[PDB]
RNA sequence: GGCCAGGUAGCUCAGUUGGUAGAGCACUGGACUGAAAAUCCAGGUGUCGGCGGUUCGAUUCCGCCCCUGGCCACCA
């Protein structure tokens, strides 16, 4: 299979003037230093796919710190070094972020041995890479200038959108992976080759899943989330038995999935009207249902999660059934409001979510109504200047006359305040 | 530097239809007992992180900061 290209005027022409200098410097600094500087990573994927990718990850072959602090006299920023790992991080006063990165062999030789064919020194640091989309480098040095470099067939696996990971142990490595496998799947429209979907399900089904820390998992979940197609992405986790080795007492049912459908589907409405919703715990809502309270702990504990998220979902389950049966009877707003009344956008989708047709649409004009028609005069202030006095009482007056407004009656102001004085009595 | 979480008495911590402060312990004495391991009934605690805003009134609703913890900052 052909390792070597010539993006070169694929370069020039899609890559933002800008971020080419950058490169083309980038490239010249590394043949004064003698080392080969490499572009890696989703930038050279989307340059592919003829996608914008602000972040650039540099890798070169030699010291990165010392690649880094050569480059920062040239180039006006900020530079922060990691000697750790052997990396550095190098921010331009233009707002962009270099990441630059060491290729080595981890015994090698000094000075630098010269290049040797195939490059084996890349391609090590190309093969630890998830995916063989992300496993394509492409060298910046002003010689070989716009040269795709792939050993592990990540151009044949472009133009036929195949998932592929580089070995059998890399689910081993980065379990993460097995969600951003999924992720990609959904991110363009692209499919796991057999032998990936194999080592994919022994991975989750050997609990390396659960190995992980949280917050990345959190983390993948929440860009999953966040792609184009979330309900296939759960249902395509589903599939793997990815949500129970996530959330042990989350059982994925006909119904669950409904429940997802239906919440998939109201998402952008309340977005839309109530405003921006996180995703992740409109997810955990329908997901975290019925959970007791060690499990509960454990869960939040895992995935650092709010303390009062268990509330308003205990809430919903509380009220789900009889709000079924109040938009099946099609009663008045007044009896719906109490328990949307406070509640957050999560608690609105997943109320949401057990809805569809007929009682979607109810539920959506009852919604519309509570956000709208809040109050025209009287209330606190005013109430002082009349009759009663001294908290709650007045406070419970004004949900009176907001529970008479959104009845359907309304016409004026202290009409229906003397029609609740006169129910007081 | 990025993200996710917390701040409630001296300590560890609960508390959402906004509506006047909560539990165990820290803390003392006595009954039984020469004394103790011990249990019994028990004597009062708050700028609810800071500050604007909405409300008659905010620990709560919201925005901006202070502080603590965790994840991450080769691969990711
Ligand atoms: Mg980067």
């Amino acid at each position: 299979m052909q390792i070597f290209r010539d993006v070169s005027k694929l370069l020039v022409e899609r890559v933002d003037p800008k971020i080419l200098n950058l490169f083309r410097l980038l490239g010249k600094f590394g043949d004064e230093v003698n080392m080969p500087v490499y572009v890696v990573g989703g930038f050279v994927r989307d340059l592919l796919l003829g996608i914008k990718n602000l972040d650039i990850d540099i890798v070169v072959e030699g010291n990165a710190l010392e690649f880094a602090e050569y480059a920062k006299r040239f180039l006006p920023g900020k530079l922060v070094k990691h000697d750790k790992f052997m990396t550095a991080s190098l921010f331009l006063k233009g707002g962009l972020r270099i990441d630059i990165a060491t290729a080595r062999l981890e015994y090698y030789e000094s000075p630098a041995k010269l290049p040797d064919v195939e490059m084996s020194t890349i391609k090590k640091d190309l093969y630890r890479r998830d995916f063989t989309i992300n496993a394509m480098a492409i060298k910046l040095n002003p010689k070989d200038f716009g040269l795709l470099i792939d050993f592990f067939g990540g151009y044949r696996d472009l133009k036929e959108g195949v998932i592929r990971v580089l070995h059998t142990l890399s689910f081993v490595d980065d379990p993460t992976r097995i969600l951003r496998a999924i992720r990609f799947e959904q991110r363009f429209d692209f499919r796991i080759e057999e032998t990936t979907e194999r080592l994919l399900k022994q991975a989750v089904e050997e609990g390396y899943l659960e190995r992980t820390t949280g917050p990345r998992l959190r983390q993948e979940l929440e860009k999953i989330l966040e792609e184009k197609n979330p309900l296939k992405s759960i249902r395509r986790m589903a599939q793997f038995d990815v949500i129970k080795h996530l959330f042990p007492k989350t059982y994925y049912t006909p119904s669950m999935d409904e429940k997802m459908e239906n919440l998939f589907r109201n998402i952008p409405w309340v977005e839309e009207n109530f405003g921006e919703v996180d995703r992740f715990y409109a997810v955990l809502h329908v997901f975290l249902e019925f959970y007791d309270d060690e499990s509960w702990k454990e869960v939040r504990d895992r995935y650092s999660l709010r303390r009062n998220l268990i509330n308003e979902i205990r809430h919903v389950e509380k009220s789900a059934p009889a709000l079924l049966e109040m938009l099946s009877e099609r009663v008045p707003a007044s009896f719906v409001y109490p328990l949307v009344k406070g509640v957050s956008n999560e608690t609105i989708c997943h109320f949401l979510a057990y809805l569809s047709g007929e009682k979607e649409g109810l539920f959506k004009s009852y919604l519309l109504k509570i956000k709208n028609t809040k109050l025209e005069k009287i209330n606190g202030e005013y109430l002082i200047r009349k009759g009663i006095t001294s908290g709650k009482i007045i406070g419970e007056v004004l949900e009176k006359i907001l529970m008479k407004k959104l009845d359907g009656d309304t016409r004026d102001e202290e009409e229906i305040l003397e029609e609740v004085l006169a129910s007081l009595e």
